[PDB]
């Protein structure tokens, strides 16, 4: 279940960070994933190779110009055939959380729009652009970061690539102490049952304790309630 | 007010995607931000050069090894001198916004530590972490895409890098009629205070639209409310 994953940018080559390192390195090698870039600058006609534009109205900035990027996406739209979601990443989009992510995992086919500037002509997003999503409340320079962080988030669904709603548990490796602190005992004790529970009240407890929002959206198992209730009750000691 | 960000990761070639293009890339070349990586790969010392180690209490995946992961961030530390914050990349995190990038931007120096494989070992936290933030809701192969973003959005407070709540307002350019779509007359006008007013009353409305929640948080000015409720009156035909 292979994924295919068209890319507009102006900085093709930032992409490297992901299609040449780690995981998602090796994902593309043995093509479970696929990033195909199209820069904006090759689709350009005059001698400087103009990709910016002046905005309307004024105001400080540029925005990209509309024919070099309008290009590129027909392009990459093409290349895809049918059945590609195109996406634009920016703070005015769905905010990305893992839920999200596996929405966009069920698409065999992306194209990702990276802005630059202040961002691109309204009239593209109302005619080219599928969805708007974000990566979270920030402002960046540019929606490349994004692009791979979007990549990096759904390539972890497709099968081969790697080897619940709450925050992770603790995790220890060697040595057995470490600046005089000890691994739990729990975790050393070879009882896997009684390892579970105590990763899954750790996660419950850190959960509770960091972020308390994300347990009102849940429907917590009977031993859930039971462990996070014994979490709480030694935490008011 | 230049800055300077030391970073631990198994694939500092990564950050090439932010030090070598755009506006980053050109606050790199002009000694704006200084970007300096340690692999703890050279800080091993067996002949297959080990970075990771096995979880006690068993589980799936694997951690970063201590001892190298360790070494790393002591050299950066000592590289760094007094006052610089080490932050480490994780969904357990404080969820990063642009209230947290522009604190996190008072910082002259950050030391960034990036996780792979299943992470880090709990007591490196305790120890060599001061805090831990999260660039949102979702799981990621590794801390360097999460990092490059925490840079990406800090770097633009820096003084000579670049050129209020809401979303932003839509932006246009050439041409003045899009696959039939024209560009607002508003912009047009050359009237500043009636495009002003106009931009500030489109991101009211956007942020009501798609992020209600956002205006909670607000205390919006006497035209603020104005637009708002006008762009609400209009909404409701
Ligand atoms: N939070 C995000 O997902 C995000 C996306 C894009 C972005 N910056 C680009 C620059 C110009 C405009 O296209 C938007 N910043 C943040
Ligand atoms: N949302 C985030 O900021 C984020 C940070 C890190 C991450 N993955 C790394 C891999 C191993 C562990 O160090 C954490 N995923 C997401």
């Amino acid at each position: 279940s292979h994924m295919w994953i068209g890319v507009i940018s102006l900085f093709p080559e930032m992409f490297k960070a992901i299609t040449e390192f780690g995981v998602t390195g090796r994902a593309v090698k043995h093509n479970l994933l696929k990033v195909e870039c199209w820069n904006p600058r090759d689709f350009t006609f005059d001698k400087h190779k103009t990709v910016d534009d002046r905005p309307y109205g004024g105001g400080p900035g540029m925005l990209m110009m509309v024919q070099p990027l309008r290009d590129a996406i027909h392009t990459a739209k093409a290349a895809a055939g049918e059945g590609a979601k195109v996406i634009y990443l920016s703070p005015q989009g769905r905010k990305l959380d893992q839920g999200g992510v596996t929405e966009l995992a069920q698409n065999q086919k992306l194209i990702l729009v990276c802005g630059r500037y202040e961002g691109i002509d309204e009239r593209l997003i109302q005619t080219e652009i599928d969805e708007e999503w974000s990566i979270g409340d920030y402002v960046l320079t540019g929606g490349e970061l994004p692009a791979m962080t979007l990549i990096d988030a759904v390539a972890r669904f497709i099968p081969g690539v790697l080897g619940d709603g709450l925050l992770d548990c603790p995790h220890y490796t060697r040595p057995e102490v470490l600046e005089g602190l000890t691994v739990p005992p729990v975790l050393m004790s070879g009882h896997h049952e009684e390892i579970r529970k105590w990763r899954l009240k750790q996660s419950l407890q850190r959960t509770w304790l960091r972020r308390p929002e994300l347990l009102e959206g849940l429907a917590l198992t009977d031993e859930q309630r039971k462990l996070l209730k014994e979490a709480q009750a030694e935490h008011n000691s």
